[PDB]
C-alpha cells in the first residue's frame, strides 16, 4: 500500500517487446466485482430427479478470483504472429501480477432510483494460496478471461468447488474449506497489491509440422536386405500348393518394409460430417459417444487422446467429440446451430498419429493349420507399446494456456488433453473479496447474526505480465514455408477488428503450426 | 465451545484454584477490554443553558 485518495496507485505498462530470444507481454484491463451470496457460504448439490452421472455436492463461496489462462489475454493477433511464422517452439518462463487503483462504491436503493457514491473508509482483502491448499478450479476451461480487447471492462467470476458425493449425498470423507480462514491483505482506496511467479521447466511446445510421414522413412532408389513372406502358395498345377517364397522390399512395395517405428496410440472416435444430408437420423449422440466409466457413472471423453482428425482429401468429417470447438461472437449457451461454432482442426498430425475415426490396425485371431484359415479382426484402441511416437495437441489462441497434473501416485506423460503446458506447481489462483460493513445495529444486544449489511461493490485495474522463451528455427529447405496470412480481399468488416457499432469479433481459429520440420 | 479460564476471587484462603465450569484459574487473568462510541452533540441553541445535553447524533462504529 501507499498514499491515497487524490493519488493513483499505479501507471498502465501494458506493452509486448522482443529481444530477439525471449518475450515479453504485458496487459492491463479494467475490472467489478460484486458482491456473491450475501457475504455467505452455501453448500449446493444436484437436483433431487437427475441422472446417475449428473449428482455432484460442493460448497459456493462468497470470494471470486481472477483468471488468465487463455493466450488471446497476452497476445494481439499480430503479436501471435511473429511467434508462429518466425519460430518452431515456446514456453513461458516467468510471470507478474498486480492490483492497484482500488475504488469502491455504495448504492442506494431508495425510492425507485438507485444512487451511488464513493465510501472512501472501505476496504478490500486479497490473497494467493500458493502452497496449493484449496481445490484448483482453474485450468477447467471456464469463462471469465481477461478480454482479448484491452478496451473492455469484465466482471470478476464467483468461486467453488466440489467434493466426493454418494447420490446427492455427501460422504464421511468430503472437505469443507473456508477461505476466511487463510491470511489476506486488506486494500484500501490507496492500497495496491503485487506478487511474482516463477514457471519450473517444461518442455517446449512445438510449432512446427512434420514434412515426411511415419509411412517413408528411406530412400526408394536402394533396396533393402531383409526379406519378408511375399507368397504363400504355388501354381503347382491347374491346383495350388504351398511352398512359403520370400523377397526383398524395394520402391516398389514400401509397405512390406521392415522399420524401427509406430504410430502413437488410440481411443477411437465415432465421425460426423458438417454436411447434413449425409448424417444418420436418429440420435446417437449420448448412445454413439466415447465414454469411459469411474465409480459407476460415465462420463463422456471430450478432448480424447490427441489424433489426427479428417484424414486425407476428406475435409467434411470430424470425430463426435474428438476435437474443440468454439463459439463465434455472441452464441447462445444451447442448442445452437452448425454455422454458429468455429471447429478446430487437427491434419497436421497425419505424419504419426492415427486418425480419429479409424482403428488402429489389424491383429490375427486365430493359429492356421491345413484345413483351418487364417483370420484377423481390426483393434480400435492401444495403450502405448514401446517403441512408439506421437505428437501433442495445439494450443490455438483463444485455448487454454496451462493446466495442474494431479497429485498423484503415477502419471504417465503429464501434456494435458486440451492443450498447453502441465505444471505440477502451476500459476497460483488469485482470490478477493469485498469485506462486509453492518448496517445499523438495534439498540439492544441481539447475539443473533447480522442479516443486514449496506449494499456495495468495488472496481480497479489489474495487470498481467508474462516472459516466454523462444525456440528459433534453423532449416535447409529450399522452397518457401507455407504462413498465415490475411486475405487481401476488399469486406465489409476487417477480421480482428471493431464492427461498426463497436463489437470486437475473431473470425477464426489461429493454431500454432504452419513452419515445417523433417521428422 | 466451554470456558477457557476464570479469576480467583481475591480472598485470604481458597483450596486448590481450579474453576468449576472448567479451563484455568488465574489470579490476573486476561484483562477486560472495553470500547465507546464517543458522543457528538447535536445543534445547541442560540442563548446559553446550563442543563445537560438530551439530543446526539445517532451513530455506530
Amino acid at each position: 500500500g501507499a498514499d491515497g485518495v487524490g493519488n493513483s496507485s499505479g501507471n498502465w505498462h501494458c506493452d509486448s517487446t522482443w529481444m530477439g530470444d525471449r518475450v515479453i507481454t504485458t496487459s492491463t484491463r479494467t475490472w467489478a466485482l460484486p458482491t456473491y451470496n450475501n457475504h455467505l457460504y452455501k453448500q449446493i448439490s444436484s437436483q433431487s430427479g437427475a441422472s446417475n452421472d449428473n449428482h455432484y455436492f460442493g460448497y459456493s463461496t462468497p470470494w471470486g478470483y481472477f483468471d488468465f489462462n487463455r493466450f488471446h489475454c497476452h497476445f494481439s493477433p499480430r503479436d501471435w504472429q511473429r511467434l508462429i511464422n518466425n519460430n518452431w517452439g515456446f514456453r513461458p518462463k516467468r510471470l507478474n501480477f498486480k492490483l492497484f487503483n482500488i475504488q469502491v462504491k455504495e448504492v442506494t436503493q431508495n425510492d425507485g432510483t438507485t444512487t451511488i457514491a464513493n465510501n472512501l473508509t472501505s476496504t478490500v482483502q486479497v490473497f494467493t494460496d500458493s502452497e496449493y491448499q484449496l481445490p484448483y478450479v482453474l485450468g477447467s476451461a471456464h469463462q471469465g478471461c481477461l478480454p482479448p480487447f484491452p478496451a473492455d471492462v469484465f466482471m470478476v467470476p464467483q468461486y467453488g468447488y466440489l467434493t466426493l458425493n454418494n447420490g446427492s449425498q455427501a460422504v464421511g470423507r468430503s472437505s469443507f474449506y473456508c477461505l476466511e480462514y487463510f491470511p489476506s491483505q486488506m486494500l484500501r482506496t490507496g492500497n495496491n497489491f503485487t506478487f511474482s511467479y516463477t514457471f519450473e521447466d517444461v518442455p517446449f511446445h512445438s510449432s512446427y509440422a512434420h514434412s515426411q510421414s511415419l509411412d517413408r522413412l528411406m530412400n526408394p532408389l536402394i533396396d533393402q536386405y531383409l526379406y519378408y513372406l511375399s507368397r504363400t502358395n504355388t501354381p503347382s498345377g491347374t491346383t495350388t500348393q504351398s511352398r512359403l517364397q520370400f523377397s526383398q522390399a524395394g520402391a516398389s512395395d514400401i509397405r512390406d518394409q521392415s522399420r524401427n517405428w509406430l504410430p502413437g496410440p488410440c481411443y477411437r472416435q465415432q465421425r460426423v460430417s458438417k454436411t447434413s444430408a449425409d448424417n444418420n437420423n436418429s440420435e446417437y449422440s449420448w448412445t454413439g459417444a466415447t465414454k469411459y466409466h469411474l465409480n459407476g457413472r460415465d462420463s463422456l471423453v471430450n478432448p480424447g487422446p490427441a489424433m489426427a482428425s479428417h484424414k486425407d482429401d476428406e475435409e467434411k468429417f470430424f470425430p463426435q467429440s474428438g476435437v474443440l470447438i468454439f463459439g463465434k461472437q455472441g452464441s447462445e449457451k444451447t442448442n445452437v446451430d452448425i454455422e454458429k461454432v468455429m471447429i478446430t482442426d487437427e491434419e497436421e498430425i497425419r505424419t504419426t498419429n492415427p486418425v480419429a475415426t479409424e482403428q488402429y490396425g489389424s491383429v490375427s485371431t486365430n493359429l492356421q493349420r491345413g484345413n483351418r484359415q487364417a483370420a484377423t479382426a481390426d483393434v480400435n484402441t492401444q495403450g502405448v507399446l514401446p517403441g512408439m511416437v506421437w505428437q501433442d495437441r495445439d494450443v490455438y489462441l483463444q485455448g487454454p494456456i496451462w493446466a495442474k497434473i494431479p497429485h498423484t501416485d503415477g502419471h504417465f506423460h503429464p501434456s494435458p488433453l486440451m492443450g498447453g503446458f502441465g505444471l505440477k506447481h502451476p500459476p497460483p489462483q488469485i482470490l478477493i473479496k469485498n469485506t462486509p460493513v453492518p448496517a445499523n445495529p438495534s439498540t439492544t444486544f441481539s447475539a443473533a447474526k447480522f442479516a443486514s449489511f449496506i449494499t456495495q461493490y468495488s472496481t480497479g485495474q489489474v495487470s498481467v505480465e508474462i516472459e516466454w522463451e523462444l525456440q528459433k528455427e534453423n532449416s535447409k529447405r529450399w522452397n518457401p514455408e507455407i504462413q498465415y496470412t490475411s486475405n487481401y480481399n476488399k469486406s465489409v468488416n476487417v477480421d480482428f477488428t471493431v464492427d461498426t457499432n463497436g463489437v470486437y469479433s475473431e473470425p477464426r481459429p489461429i493454431g500454432t503450426r504452419y513452419l515445417t520440420r523433417n521428422l
